[PDB]
């Protein structure tokens, strides 16, 4: 009977477009322009939130042009975790990062609570600055522990159930062409 | 003292282009069609090998027409390892791989070695099947041990010191727009 893959396909079509890929690579230009002004003297370790920063820093990344380098972090927080402590890490921030100025990339900001935990313990690794970049801003969202605002934003939205471009319905669906809602029949 | 970020500007400045974004765009291009051709029923694990593989699979994923799920790994190898036997394992593949069609998605094929000892431990956790991509294949350049061919190529190239869309120079350069050589002279 029925398959994952088939859902997917059902899940897709059923979708609403909210910005075309084209949108979304004006809102990578708008911050790649932001992020140059700030940056272009700090020799930044930009940091990859995985895996929901992956294909917003690879499209991204050669729109930056001042000397950089690349890692990548890996943390995963549990629904009703509200502090920040009892999130799993999975891929720790070295010692590499201390007295270096750091941007940290991921998809998007919604609580807040997982980019603050890895910002704090980028901190606590000894990270000089530590700048936070997040494609979409779930600007109505946040909670006390959370991060309150990011530095660099390429979309602001309402909180719909959203995937594409990097962000998965359920694993799935990075790989959609723009960004996309959920129709409340598949949320 | 002469800083890094100084040395990786005149690195930079003095670096040739092989290859322009527009020319690594059809190349992904390319690529995409065919993997969907090969890949469109499969359901496949697409996985990056990290760090190289970032920015290659970052820009080839939203190109893919089909469903599909997104894993990294990341292993690392001595120059001097001419077997695979003392690779240090950075992140492992996982256990979710077993029964799974995987793609493995990396900037370049060089010896070949870090690859296949990738392949060989991604097909160890159970892996249904394992297809390899790459951007860029140095043709000439592969030893024995390391794994012959790519299914997919997006760029074949000489044995020249390079850089740029997510391949390094001593850690910089990843956002070179492009692929680069290295100047002799450096
Ligand atoms: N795919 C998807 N993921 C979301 C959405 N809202 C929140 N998330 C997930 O929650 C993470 C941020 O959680 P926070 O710690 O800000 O509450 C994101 O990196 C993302 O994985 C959404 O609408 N779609
Ligand atoms: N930046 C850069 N990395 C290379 C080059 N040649 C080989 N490498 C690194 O070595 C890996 C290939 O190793 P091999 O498969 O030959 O053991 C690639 O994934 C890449 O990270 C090059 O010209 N430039």
């Amino acid at each position: 009977h029925m398959t994952i893959p088939d859902k997917i396909k059902a899940v897709y079509e059923k979708s609403t477009c909210l910005y075309t890929s084209n949108e979304v690579e004006a809102a990578l230009d708008r911050m790649a322009i932001k992020i140059h002004e700030t940056l272009q003297d700090k020799n930044p370790v930009i940091i990859c939130v995985m895996v929901g920063g992956l294909v917003p820093l690879g499209n991204l990344l050669h729109r930056l042009d001042f000397p950089l380098e690349v890692d990548y972090v890996h943390a995963t927080r549990y629904r009703g975790d509200l502090t920040g402590g009892d999130i799993l890490w999975k891929v720790r921030p070295s010692s590499n990062l201390a007295g270096r100025t750091v941007l940290v990339v991921d998809d998007i900001l919604d609580g807040g609570i997982t980019l603050a935990a890895i910002i704090n313990e980028i901190k606590a690794m000894g990270a000089a600055e530590v700048y936070s970049a997040v494609l979409v801003d779930k600007y109505r969202k946040r909670v006390p522990n959370g991060l309150q605002k990011a530095d660099f934003v390429g979309l602001q939205v309402e909180d719909h159930y959203i995937f594409g471009y990097g962000m998965d319905y359920h694993e799935y669906l990075r790989n959609a062409p723009g960004i996309f809602i959920v129709h409340p029949d598949h949320e």
